């Protein structure tokens, strides 16, 4: 159980721990990994049933297992710890799975996959958050063409319905989140909050209290 | 609390979860959690005091703060579950910090596969994360690295586990969170072609495992 209050200074206290930087809490700990868990059993029951290429005994199809597992690509450095929580979960459920990531900047490709045979194989991308829905359709477009895999699916931590500028559905997504910037979880601000526990609305103009390239 | 037994066809179960890969449990979930939390109370306490290059206010040096915070270093694959861990806790502990990430293979000699983004190093603390220290070489190429192209005001190493054993070169990590007996090990981050990785506990793996998935992905 959280406790959430305010302090003299009108800041939000969560169990102890003030944020300053913060408008609203969107999401406690507690609700966040219910949620990730939550959808970890939509996953593993969407793909233990399906085949794909064989590349452990030279072809056809076979079921997904840890001889030809569901390919998982992480989106860095925003996926990181949604896609620690969501694969020890994914184990939880017993669905094989093995993960590579690709890296993107604010667009520029920055690290490429090693993955070098998702021909024909299910993929799966782990991305923090869907709001305009260009830095998705960019992914998908580049792993699609690359790769080819026999299915291209997406699962998102937040959704935010309200920012979208292109045509952008994820296939599973965690959390749906207000219209505003958000913090913590994985969220950041040049960085910095992406430890948090709880996912916050960050106070207008904040976004630019670290100006300083790292 | 977790419960660790053989079944009837000797293979190892935790918590109802049978282990046929494994040769010996290491540590259980609680185990390696408290290890972790008990390390970034350390790594709290000794950079909590300390300044460096003050980069926000284009001033000489400031304490550590969210302003000028530690820089970490964390190597990819192997350390993004125990990244992800130890970053909530030093949140907990209230150190200010932020995380880039190299990933480095061998070929054994060393090269890097994916480079840091970060570019203003220069006078500041920095502490890499890293899942093993076994042979030393890894760490040795990537501190000689690190240290040469940022001119960091100090380089630490915090690594989930040491393999003492394993010493090829002379490699002593600042902080270290479990001890791992001579063997190869799977489960958190550790694994067998990327198999394994997603387990909360870690084991031993039986000797006849290590060649099970031959094929590249
Ligand atoms: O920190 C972040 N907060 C957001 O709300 C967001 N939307 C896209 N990318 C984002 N990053
Ligand atoms: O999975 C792994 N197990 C080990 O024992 C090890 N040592 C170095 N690198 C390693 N990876």
């Amino acid at each position: 159980v959280h406790v959430v209050s305010r302090n003299a200074e009108g800041v939000i206290v969560v169990d102890g721990k003030a944020y300053p930087m913060a408008e609203e809490l969107v999401a406690t700990e507690s609700v966040i990994q219910r949620s990730i868990k939550a959808v970890a059993k939509q996953i593993a029951d969407f793909y233990r049933p399906l085949s794909h290429r064989d590349t452990h005994g030279g072809g056809g199809v076979a079921p997904i297992s840890d001889e030809n597992p569901l390919i998982i690509i992480s989106v860095l450095k925003g996926s990181y710890i949604f896609t620690a929580d969501m694969v020890r979960y994914l184990g939880d459920y017993g669905l094989p799975h093995v993960v590579d990531f690709l890296r993107v900047a604010s667009m520029q490709l920055l690290a490429e996959t090693q993955f070098k045979a998702l021909r024909g194989k299910h993929v799966l991308i782990l991305e923090d958050i869907v709001d305009s829905g260009k830095t998705l359709r960019y992914i998908l477009d580049k792993v699609q063409r690359e790769h080819q895999p026999a299915t291209l699916k997406v699962c998102v931590l937040a959704d935010k319905p309200g920012g979208r500028r292109v045509t952008m559905q994820p296939d599973f997504v965690c959390l749906t989140v207000p219209n505003k910037y958000v913090i913590g979880y994985g969220f950041e601000v040049n960085d910095r909050f992406r430890c948090f526990r709880h996912i916050f609305t960050l106070r207008p103009g904040e976004a630019r209290r670290y100006p300083a390239h790292l």
